[PDB]
């Protein structure tokens, strides 16, 4: 299944994902992110902060709508890091960078 | 990391993820789900719709919001499931048994 995969080195993550958006699913990578895929030392950090599986089923908030295609099946998980958890000003400027970040690079 | 959480063997779902609601986070399950925990055949089912951590991060739509207690970052994610998949009528089920289920339990 698409909601599977993952990316191995030497890809981008737009030719697993898709090319990165803004305001749109696959919104989260800068052009930097994009090229380095997970060799992007940013996404071991990002990925801290991603529902497991049991987190995503039990914790999201889940709204199933049926379409003609078929079922599609919305999670909707929210991670929440207090103000003052050590990787708090870490966590906030890569999100700054990312989010709908296609088109910029960092630094 | 909440986030981070599993649900051992002989634990409730509530236990962990908080009881189950309607509407809200933590909606997904019915009573005998919340009871059984990772016991329930159906949790194993659905476990196949939910995004590994890649597709979780690079396939939702992301959005970050700043509150004076923190980061609250959401991740929406829709697994799509073709009306022809072989499996659609079983996970449509469990849908309609566990989503916003709390208070029932399935017929036997």
């Amino acid at each position: 299944r698409y909601c599977k995969r993952t990316i191995p080195p030497g890809y981008k993550v737009d030719q697993v994902f898709g090319p990165r958006t803004k305001g749109k699913e696959g919104n989260f990578g800068d052009d930097k992110m994009n090229e380095e895929g997970i060799k992007d030392g940013r996404v071991t950090a990002m990925l801290n902060l991603v529902p497991s599986s049991h987190a995503c089923l039990f914790g999201s908030r889940v709204t199933p709508k049926l379409q003609p295609d078929g079922l599609h099946l919305k999670f909707e998980f929210t991670t929440v890091v207090p103000r003052d958890d050590p990787q708090f000003d870490n966590y906030v400027k890569i999100c700054d960078q990312c989010v709908d970040g296609v088109g910029t690079r960092p630094k």
